[PDB]
Parts: C-alpha cells; sequence; structure tokens
C-alpha cells in the first residue's frame, strides 16, 4: 500500500524529468521559465521531496502541454515495466 | 501559462474524490476517521477549498478509495471541459 504510494510519486516525479530530457532542456531553462531554482526543480523532477503540492504537477503538466491524466499513466506504465 | 486552468482542474480533481466517496456511500465522519484527520478537514480537501494539498495527500486518498489516480484525474479534466470547454 504505502510502497506503491511512495513508488508511484517517484515515478511521476520521474516522467516529469523524462518530459524534460524527451524535449532536450537543460534543468536551468525549465526552472527559469517557471521561476524556480534549477535545485528545486532537480529536486522535485529525482522524487527527494516528498511533500510537493499537486498544484506544481498541474503547472509543469500546463508548461510541457501534456495532460497530467496521461503523465499519471505513463508513470503507472513505467513502474509496471521497471516492475 | 494558463493559471485559470491549473487553478480549476485542481478543484474538479477535489471534488472527483467527493464524488468517489459517494459512489461507495461513505460518509465523511467514517473517512475522516479512518485517514484520521478531522471531518472539516476532510470537506476543505473534498470541495476543493485548500489549494496547496500535497500530490501524496490524493495518491493515499486514491489508494483509501481503491481507484486509480489516473482514472481520477481523467474523470476532473473531462468534467472541466464538458462544464468550461477547457
Ligand atoms: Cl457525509
Ligand atoms: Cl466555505
Ligand atoms: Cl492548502
Ligand atoms: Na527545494
Ligand atoms: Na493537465
Ligand atoms: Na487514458
Ligand atoms: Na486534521
Amino acid at each position: 500500500n504505502e510502497y506503491r504510494i511512495q513508488k508511484l510519486y517517484r515515478y511521476i516525479c520521474l516522467e516529469f524529468k523524462n518530459q524534460r530530457q524527451l524535449i532536450g532542456k537543460r534543468q536551468e531553462e525549465v526552472a527559469f521559465d517557471l521561476s524556480v531554482t534549477a535545485g528545486h526543480l532537480s529536486r522535485i523532477e529525482n522524487g527527494k521531496k516528498p511533500r510537493i503540492a499537486l498544484h506544481t504537477f498541474l503547472v509543469m503538466s500546463e508548461y510541457y502541454g501534456v495532460d497530467f491524466h496521461k503523465v499519471v499513466k505513463n508513470a503507472e506504465e513505467k513502474m509496471e515495466l521497471d516492475e
């Protein structure tokens, strides 16, 4: 139960990291666009901040132009692929 | 950045949890006890009144209700598009 909760959270964060790597942008560029530090974005992408607001993930979905439900589904699929 | 859509979608996600609770017939007081929060706290979450709730909280509630969070979010997006066209 809690393992899946933590694991899915990590995969959602890593899905956002993949969204950035897919489009070839550095952390510093996306961070500037979002008015956050590069370190803040990096700690989100790598799953180190456990209590990030849903709002932040919705902002990032809007920034990348990907539906948040698709981010979540992608994370679930990748979590299963790695299993 | 579409701040209007970001904020509305957040509230549609929260209200989707109110809908998920109602579909299975549990009262607020029961869920508040199981999730170790006050009934008032749960009510403010379900009604979209607290804007900075952690994603973790929604993952916990999805597991509690036995509903996949991606379906919760998809339901919210679709209902917002139907109601508001965005
Ligand atoms: Cl009730
Ligand atoms: Cl009120
Ligand atoms: Cl809040
Ligand atoms: Na930080
Ligand atoms: Na979205
Ligand atoms: Na889907
Ligand atoms: Na409480």
